[PDB]
């Protein structure tokens, strides 16, 4: 049973504009953890935008659970997917308000549980003002890696069946990165997960890696299989990022 299916997807952003996704066919099993890699501008984030029906393909179908998103209730869709956003923790509002920024009146218990999964609860709990701390530089002045764990907590708070990690746009501090990687199996448990990976190493242990180039899936498989394919783009990108 595939939680996410693309059939012959063709997409461009505007009537005259270039084709960004070209005959995308992909079927992701429930619970699979998938890494998506490739050069800048290869269409990685575009693929994830279509999962959320932020844009509509000119050809082909996106299905979640066998449900064509053309027909699906948009409120149902918003509830199926949690996205770990970059640069979206609002400095002028509380930690709890940043985590619950979808159903304001939702329980402190649900917030704390998401924060526990995300590896944020412990540091929030040692702040003078706790969850009521104003995130920003005058309030508690959290680090980028602390804000990122808050961003994970937000994505998780409504228990999404699909979790998408947007591509990292900043390097995280050691302790945050360590806590997140130590907690990934807990974060991902029971969910279908898509990680758009800036650094290939991030997704080495994903179930499958999808390699995009110029709007096409050119390669796909486990890390070791992709390295075994002669002259693979994956091997080339790995080589480029190597010490």
């Amino acid at each position: 049973h595939h939680d996410i299916t693309f059939r012959n997807i063709r997409f461009r952003y505007k009537p005259d504009s270039p084709v960004i996704l070209d005959n995308i066919n992909l079927s992701i099993k429930q619970g699979e953890v998938i890494g998506i890699v490739g050069r800048s501008g290869s269409g990685k984030s575009t693929l994830t935008k279509l999962i959320q029906r932020f844009y509509i393909p000119e050809n082909g179908q996106v299905l979640i659970d066998g449900h064509d998103l053309a027909l699906a209730d948009p409120n149902w869709l918003r509830r199926q997917v949690g996205v770990v956003l970059q640069d979206n923790v609002l400095l002028n509002r509380s930690i709890i308000d940043n985590i619950s920024l979808a159903n304001p009146g939702m329980s402190v218990e649900k917030v704390i549980y998401a924060a526990k999964l995300a590896g944020a609860h412990d540091f929030i709990s040692e702040l003078r003002e706790g969850y009521n701390t104003i995130v920003g530089e005058q309030g508690a002045g959290l680090s980028g890696g602390q804000r990122q764990r808050i961003a994970i907590a937000r994505a998780l708070v409504n228990n999404p069946k699909i979790l998408i990690f947007d591509e990292a746009t900043s390097a995280l501090d050691y302790e945050s990165e360590h806590v997140i990687m130590r907690n990934m199996h807990k974060i991902c448990k029971g969910r279908t997960v898509i990680i758009i990976a800036h650094r290939l190493s991030t997704v080495k242990n994903a179930d499958r890696i999808i390699v995009m180039e110029k709007g096409k899936i050119v390669e796909q498989g486990k890390h070791k299989e992709l390295l075994s394919e002669p002259e693979s783009l994956y091997s080339y990108l790995y080589q480029l990022q190597s010490d």
